């Protein structure tokens, strides 16, 4: 898992995100959808959005961005002792939404990208290292539940 020092870095960084969760949430989803258009098809809600400009102008998209980072923040705050919160999330993303673990990889990368874009020079080597590991742990725990359910993707 992560050391206490590492968890401290993750929650310090999360402080940056909480100052503007909708702004961070929206840019994450944009990065995802533009870098991997197939992911947009999973949302009936945003499949109409072709252009990035349209994406930028969607208040609905911003709303979902908020929903997503609120859920993620709640899990990160548990520092690994997140079974309770994570299982239900894993079960609906596999059975209901039908999201392959590769798309969780993609969003993980989108988060790191956004953190550097919005905090250039403010998101250092130790911080990036800790956040990367935290997102890997998150993905790994999801992968365990996906395996139980036999969801391939
Ligand atoms: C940081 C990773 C993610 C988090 C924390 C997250 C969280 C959530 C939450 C809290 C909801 C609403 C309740 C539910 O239906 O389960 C949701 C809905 C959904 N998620 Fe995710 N999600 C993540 C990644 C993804 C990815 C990568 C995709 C697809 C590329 C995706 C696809 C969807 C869809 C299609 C819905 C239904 C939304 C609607 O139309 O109302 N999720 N997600």
């Amino acid at each position: 898992g992560l050391s206490d020092g590492e968890w401290q870095q993750v929650l310090n960084v999360w402080g940056k995100v909480e100052a503007d969760i909708a702004g961070h949430g929206q840019e994450v989803l944009i990065r995802l959808f533009t870098g991997h258009p197939e992911t947009l098809e999973k949302f009936d809600k945003f499949k109409h959005l072709k252009t990035e400009a349209e994406m930028k102008a969607s208040e609905d998209l911003k709303k979902h961005g908020t929903v997503v980072l609120t859920a993620l923040g709640g899990i990160l705050k548990k520092k690994g002792h997140h079974e309770a919160e994570l299982k239900p999330l894993a079960q609906d993303h596999a059975t209901k939404h039908k999201i392959p673990i590769k798309y969780l990889e993609f969003i993980s990368d989108a988060i790191i990208h956004v953190l550097h874009s919005k905090h250039p020079g403010d998101f250092g080597a130790d911080a990036q290292g800790a956040m990367t590991k935290a997102l890997e742990l998150f993905r790994n725990d999801i992968a365990a539940k996906y395996k139980e359910l036999g969801f391939q993707g």
